[PDB]
């Protein structure tokens, strides 16, 4: 679809020239729908000094379906499982999710960045990590810092 291609061209230009702070997103080779991204570990978060790589697949029906995004770098977090799947509203269509064509790759990457800083323990993919975050936050922070040191630095 030509509407999809023109939209992806504009997004790649905006991601190259006005990337959100801490965020980088690029075409892996020669396909505008096979992308990668990088989110820097946030300051005053256990991920600080970590560098986290993600895969960003643009589906056929984009912008009417959300980008398909998974972490390639392991991360220790209530809402991200050990295969890097992400539980986040803007990555799912209504009624459960909040994706709409007014959002874009940069918006949802920023949403992931914020999720890293502020987990949603009510919708976990890792129940035990989530309980740890809710009830033993110092142990969570230490385990998140250790996971970051082993896998993201
Ligand atoms: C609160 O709205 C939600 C939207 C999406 C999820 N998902 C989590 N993992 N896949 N989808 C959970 C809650």
């Amino acid at each position: 679809s030509m509407q999809r291609a023109s939209r992806l061209k504009r997004e790649l230009h905006m991601l190259a020239t006005e990337p959100p702070p801490g965020i980088t997103c690029w075409q892996d080779k020669d396909q505008m729908d096979d992308l990668r991204a990088q989110i820097l570990g946030g300051a005053n978060t256990p991920y600080e000094k970590g560098v986290f790589k993600l895969e960003v697949i643009i589906p056929e029906r984009y912008p009417f379906e959300p980008p398909q995004i998974r972490f390639l770098t392991p991360i220790y977090h209530p809402n991200i499982d050990s295969a890097g799947r992400i539980c986040l509203d803007v990555l799912k269509l209504p009624p459960k999710g909040a994706w709409r064509p007014s959002l874009n790759i940069a918006t949802v990457l920023t949403s992931i960045q914020l999720l890293m800083s502020e987990p949603n323990p009510d919708d976990p993919l890792m129940a035990d990590i989530s309980s740890e975050f809710k009830y033993n936050k110092p142990a969570f922070l230490k385990n998140a810092r250790q996971w970051t040191e082993k896998h993201a630095r």
